């Protein structure tokens, strides 16, 4: 499913991401935008053999199991395919574990290079939240 900007903001807000660990809703929507362009079915293979899955492009090396990433962790205890669902629940719950890991949202390369330090509030403008 390809989410609309405001549609995703409402879904994330409902799942408790607004201000989660200090990150305003705009940050999460901005990350999703540049990580997957709001597409829950986005996948991307990396040089190390791991793959990124879903709206927030969660990596198979540490967070989910896809059966083809040797010696990888499944810290979120879920098959990576679950992160491609039109229902973002799995993605959101795993993201909450990732952002609490220590480096905050810097774990997401797109957020660090394209959202961090910008006017992220602009991503939820005009939305009925």
């Amino acid at each position: 499913k390809v989410f609309g900007r405001c549609e995703l903001a409402a879904a994330m807000k409902r799942h408790g991401l607004d201000n989660y660990r200090g990150y305003s809703l705009g940050n999460w929507v901005c990350a999703a935008k540049f990580e997957s362009n709001f597409n829950t079915q986005a996948t991307n293979r990396n040089t190390d053999g791991s793959t990124d899955y879903g709206i927030l492009q969660i990596n198979s090396r540490w967070w989910c199991n896809d059966g083809r990433t040797p010696g990888s962790r499944n810290l979120c205890n879920i098959p990576c395919s679950a992160l491609l669902s039109s229902d973002i629940t799995a993605s959101v719950n795993c993201a909450k574990k990732i952002v609490s890991d220590g480096n905050g949202m810097n774990a997401w390369v797109a957020w660090r290079n394209r959202c961090k330090g910008t006017d992220v509030q602009a991503w939820i403008r005009g939305c009925r939240l």
